[PDB]
């Protein structure tokens, strides 16, 4: 699924994102964009044998089984399947984990490089929350 961007900026607000470890909303939104473009169905193959999983991009290595990823550890104690669903749920949970690991949102690559420092505010523009 392809959410809009405010239809996923409500749905992290209410999973509670929204200033999670003083990171406003807009910052949540603005990772997804340029983590998946927004497609719950993404994946991406790094080149160390691990796999990004879903909206948020999680790491197979560290968060999520695959059961292909040689040491694996699952930190987020779900199947990576899991985190291509249509409901972002298990990946907003598993997002929660990763975020208070001790690197807050630097975490996500695509944040940042492209949300880190901007008016991030821009991203929830339009949107009734």
């Amino acid at each position: 699924k392809v959410f809009g961007r405010c239809e996923l900026a409500a749905a992290m607000k209410r999973h509670g994102l929204d200033n999670y470890r003083g990171y406003s909303l807009g910052n949540w939104v603005c990772a997804a964009k340029f983590e998946s473009n927004f497609n719950t169905q993404a994946t991406n193959r790094n080149t160390d044998g691990s796999t990004d999983y879903g909206i948020l991009q999680i790491n197979s290595r560290w968060w999520c089984n695959d059961g292909r990823t040689p040491g694996s550890r699952n930190l987020c104690n779900i199947p990576c399947s899991a985190l291509l669903s249509s409901d972002i749920t298990a990946s907003v949970n598993c997002a929660k984990k990763i975020v208070s690991d001790g690197n807050g949102m630097n975490a996500w690559v695509a944040w940042r490089n492209r949300c880190k420092g901007t008016d991030v505010q821009a991203w929830i523009r339009g949107c009734r929350l």
